[PDB]
């Protein structure tokens, strides 16, 4: 149970984005139904009045929280991967439009899931803005919590992988458009009951055998990390 509070750009807090530049749902409940339109940008997908301006090569940091800003972020039980996708805003997230910019699942050195790392990062994880066409975009940050993913929602609707999905409205201003955005996958559609990483038992299967759901990260993606970039108590 987690939500995005706002974003930072190059380590500068853009301010509370809830219902402003984030297409915020009304609460932190998960999405579980893989075929639902809620998979696109959660349960209240609509245009919100602001977009955050960035330039290619900028660091865009999502900041998540549980109840209040910079709290415990998400329950530590919610082990799982984190991804970020991008689509053009003109799509409204419909169609084969979602391109993966970032994936982190299980880190064998530190023996930590992405979610664990996110808590340590005070809710912050980033992507570097790619060299796509200037214009308006949706960045879709997705946390998958696997604590009840040994069942499939489609078979048992009280269990299933949980998706915490947040779409940010981002305007890319300066960019030379040298890596124009390739085709995308659909949400809903990309994840199905047979997709690797959707049904998994994190209690009896070693985490090293976990494979996150495709698609793979776009070759044109410029990187990203789960790491604190700014201190919410000060700015
Ligand atoms: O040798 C070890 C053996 O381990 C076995 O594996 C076991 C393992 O031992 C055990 O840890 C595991 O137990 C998990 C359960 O299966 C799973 O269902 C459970 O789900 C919890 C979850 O931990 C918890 O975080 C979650 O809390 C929700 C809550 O439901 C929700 O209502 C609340 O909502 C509020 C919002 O948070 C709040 O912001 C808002 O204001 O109000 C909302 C409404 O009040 O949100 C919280 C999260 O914040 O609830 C679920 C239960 O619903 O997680 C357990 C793990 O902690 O089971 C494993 C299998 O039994 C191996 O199988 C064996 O081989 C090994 O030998
Ligand atoms: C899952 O979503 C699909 C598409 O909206 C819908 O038909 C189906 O009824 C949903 N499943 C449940 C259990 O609500
Ligand atoms: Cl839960
Ligand atoms: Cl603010
Ligand atoms: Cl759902
Ligand atoms: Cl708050
Ligand atoms: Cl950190
Ligand atoms: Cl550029
Ligand atoms: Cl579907
Ligand atoms: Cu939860």
């Amino acid at each position: 149970h987690t939500l995005v509070w706002g974003v930072w750009v190059n380590g500068v807090d853009q301010g509370d984005g809830r219902n402003i530049y984030i297409r915020s749902p009304p609460n932190n409940n998960p999405v579980k139904n893989l075929t639902s339109p809620d998979m696109t940008c959660n349960v209240d997908n609509r245009v919100v009045p602001k977009s955050v301006p960035v330039n290619a090569g900028d660091t865009l940091t999502f900041e998540w929280y549980h109840n209040t800003r910079d709290d415990d972020i998400i329950a530590s039980s919610h082990h799982g991967p984190i991804a970020v996708y991008i689509a053009p805003a003109a799509s409204n997230g419909q169609g084969n439009v979602w391109v993966k910019l970032f994936e982190d699942a299980y880190n064998v050195t530190n023996s930590t899931w992405a979610v664990d790392r996110l808590i340590t990062a005070h809710g912050q994880h980033s992507v570097v803005v790619p060299h796509v066409a200037p214009g308006d975009y949706l960045f879709r940050a997705e946390i998958i919590a696997l604590h009840e993913a040994d069942s499939l929602y489609s078979q048992n609707p009280i269990r299933g992988a949980q998706f915490y999905i947040s779409c940010a409205q981002i305007t890319i201003n300066s960019s030379d458009d040298s890596t124009p955005l390739p085709a995308g996958v659909p949400f809903p559609g990309a994840y199905t009951d047979s997709t690797p990483g959707i049904q998994f038992n994190i209690y009896t299967t070693p985490a090293t055998s976990y494979v996150a759901p495709p698609p793979s990260v776009w070759s044109g993606a410029l990187g990203g990390s789960i790491a604190q970039v700014g201190d919410a108590s000060l700015e």
